[PDB]
């Protein structure tokens, strides 16, 4: 199933529901404790964590340091750890079983600062800062190293990477991506890091390319249907999803999915709900 946790419309949202590609059904599971936008999620050992971003709420404006994981055996969230600081527009990525927690912001601090967490101690460490103060930043594993791809410093946008050595403990830039995105859904897919969609300060963008280590080198793959930014990304069975995201007009809830034996993209569901700023992941 592909679960996405919290996002955006009107305000944060506490929505958890989780997809069926096969059924086609959105299952509707535990609410998150607090409604978050801006968050991210991933999955180690079979639970599902929510990763920072924000609540918006009629009452007031916090981002969120918070880490929280969720037992789809059991239906249940439960707290975990938070990070150092609050992080909205974070992104995150898995490497032996830890997350890292890359960049976001929190009020006007728009952060280069990355930390680990190690889930059988529950506990949060600082490592090497980026090279770049980067929200909105995309994130990516790919053989062990871990990506941050385009994003936000506080005054440019940007299309620039770059890539941590978790044993050297540093960040060296690696080829720019062709396009500059704020906001993209990144992952990785086979053996390639794609990156889609999100905001180059001037439209929000439906291209999509795709990074390969082997020639250091972004390539442009086929477009999505719908143009969006803030959008949600994950890989199911071989196939990249993309969930929700904003036009410049309306909270979409179009799902897309891609298939890179045809290099062409479909409109598989929609969500219940438009929304952006969510979190994806599957287990």
């Amino acid at each position: 199933l592909i679960y996405t946790a919290g996002g955006y419309f009107r305000q944060s949202l506490s929505y958890l529901e989780a997809y069926n590609p096969s059924d086609g059904t959105w299952l509707r599971l535990a609410d998150l404790q607090v409604p978050r936008s801006g968050l991210a999620g991933c999955v180690v050992g079979g639970l599902l964590y929510a990763v920072g971003g924000r609540n918006n709420s009629p009452d007031g404006n916090t981002d969120s340091s918070a880490l929280d994981c969720y037992n789809p055996m059991t239906n249940q969230w439960s707290p975990c750890a938070p990070m150092s600081v609050p992080r909205n527009r974070i992104g995150v990525g898995v490497i032996d079983g830890h997350i890292y927690a890359v960049g976001g912001s929190h009020g006007c601090i728009h952060h280069n600062s990355v930390e680990r967490y190690e889930p059988e101690r529950d506990e949060w460490h600082l490592v090497a800062p980026m090279l770049t103060r980067r929200i909105g930043v995309g994130v990516a594993v790919l053989n062990r190293l871990l990506y941050a791809v385009g994003g936000f410093d506080g005054t440019n946008r940007l299309n620039s990477a770059e890539c941590y050595y978790p044993e050297r403990n540093e960040w060296r830039m690696i080829t720019a991506m062709n396009t500059i995105r704020s906001g993209a859904g990144v992952c990785v897919l086979h053996n390639c890091i794609y990156a889609a969609g999100g905001y180059d300060g001037q439209d929000q963008l439906n291209s999509v390319e795709r990074y390969d280590v082997e020639t250091e080198t972004w390539t442009f793959v086929a477009p999505m249907k719908h143009r969006r930014s803030a959008l949600g990304i994950t890989v199911h069975q071989g196939r990249i999803y993309v969930l929700g995201g904003y036009d410049g007009h309306t909270f979409l809830d179009s799902v897309e999915c891609y298939d890179p034996d045809t290099d062409t993209w479909s409109e598989v569901t929609r969500m219940t709900s438009g929304r952006s700023g969510v979190g994806v992941a599957v287990t």
